[PDB]
């Protein structure tokens, strides 16, 4: 348990940002956290209710996972309930909201032009999320719920991967509630995950595949035209998501790389990150003709 601790007195809650059923999130000022900044803004998750153990496991895990494109964890405040986890504040919030609000069905601020994000803007986002997934597959860590609702966008369109309990509330429609405890992101899962309940690196590249589709559809729900049971039938019957208008055939091919029926046929995430980075850093003259 080599988790950083922060004194309660160094955390000033400002207001709420989000509610789940296991946690509340707050904007807070945090003091003496960085020398660069004597004071600075963070998001703080307060535990609602076993629960303490889950909190200790979450904190140990998030102290392990550090990387440019994983949500930055600063540490815990264990001095009095509510127990707090302290996170970097991501000014644009979740990538799904960010996509929807820069999509044809939505103006231009500080980090972004008005109107649809450009192809180069969408490859940059896809690249960063892939960079994140490399680092997790690196550690042989299976995510199990990769989707735009579980990434955050910071100042400068820095995109980072998380896994938020509040996602099951805010975005319940993205989950199939089985039995009455469990919640399955069926629209993001490959056939082996739905059929055999196996979760692997390779079930995560499938999910990354669908993230790529979300990016290029500006955050539409995959199979939005289908019920949860229709999506299951269609995913088990091998039916593949259509190329979005904004998706060049060359990007659609990376998606197909992630959707090979056979887990082992799927391109590695390293390969995909490489394909996507290369495009995002390609000169406009090359991209304007893709
Ligand atoms: C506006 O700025 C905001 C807004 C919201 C937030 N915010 N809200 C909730 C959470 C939260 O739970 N975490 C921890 C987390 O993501 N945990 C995790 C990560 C992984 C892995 F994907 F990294 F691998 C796996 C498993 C778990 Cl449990 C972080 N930030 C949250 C933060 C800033």
């Amino acid at each position: 348990a080599c988790v950083h601790h922060i004194k309660r007195r160094d955390i000033v809650l400002k207001w709420e940002l989000g509610e789940g059923a296991f946690g509340k999130v707050f904007l807070a000022e945090c003091h003496n956290l960085l020398p660069e900044q004597d004071k600075m803004l963070v998001a703080v998750k307060a535990l609602k209710e076993s629960a303490r153990q889950d909190f200790q496991r979450e904190a140990e895990l998030l102290t392990m996972l550090q990387h440019q494109h994983i949500v930055r964890f600063f540490g815990v405040c264990t001095e009095g309930r509510p127990l707090l986890m302290v996170f970097e504040y991501m000014r644009h919030g979740d990538l799904n909201r960010f996509l929807r609000s820069h999509g044809p069905d939505a103006a231009g601020g500080e980090d972004v032009a008005p109107g649809p994000l450009g192809l180069g803007q969408l490859l940059a986002v896809a690249s960063q999320v892939a960079a994140g997934m490399v680092y997790l597959a690196g550690l042989h860590f299976v995510h199990r719920d990769l989707a735009t609702r579980n990434c955050l966008v910071g100042q400068g369109l820095v995109v980072k991967i998380g896994d938020f309990g509040m996602s099951r509330d805010i975005y319940s429609t993205d989950y199939y509630r089985v039995g009455g405890r469990t919640m399955l992101p069926i629209r993001w899962m490959p056939p082996e995950s739905i059929l055999y309940r196996k979760f692997t690196t390779e079930s995560d590249v499938w999910s990354f595949g669908v993230v790529l589709w979300e990016i290029f559809t500006y955050g539409k729900q995959p199979w939005y035209q289908l019920s949860n049971t229709e999506a299951i039938d269609c995913i088990t019957q091998g039916r593949e998501l259509e190329r979005p208008r904004a998706c060049p055939p060359e990007v659609y091919a990376i998606m197909r790389g992630c959707w090979q029926r056979e887990p082992q046929q799927r391109h590695s995430i390293k390969d995909v990150h490489a394909r996507l980075q290369a495009l995002a850093q390609a000169p406009p003259v090359y991209l304007d003709v893709l």
